[PDB]
């Protein structure tokens, strides 16, 4: 059904939207912890790397 | 046509499906590495701080 | 109204497709990130292993 059809993609869109909403979450969350980590890590290399004097 | 442009939108929502499920993927498995890392470099840096003594 | 509904349903999902293909990007980056990170934060640790010797 053509009305059917539209409200099952009605849904269908709303689901999308949650998920979508959700993986931007997720992946905004990594970039971050990512950007922090490899700051922690260049700066534990670079105390390293003063070491041998 | 408006059978027509249903039928490109049922499409569209399931191409739209696929890329949302492995944004996801990619985003959760961002997630996990970069809490591994974050601890990783954690650990080198509380190791480099207790090298003074 | 079904073409009124349609119409909005093909803004929905344009909007989608763009929310969808930023996540997909700050993902991969975030993949990339602390796929960095993790090696280098590997490395200080691997160097502080060697430190005892």
């Amino acid at each position: 059904s053509s009305n059917a059809k539209i409200d099952q993609l009605s849904s269908d869109v709303q689901t999308l939207n949650a998920k979508v909403d959700q993986a931007s979450n997720d992946a905004n969350a990594a970039r971050s912890d990512a950007q922090a980590a490899k700051d922690d890590a260049a700066r534990a290399n670079q105390r390293l790397d003063n070491m041998a004097t």
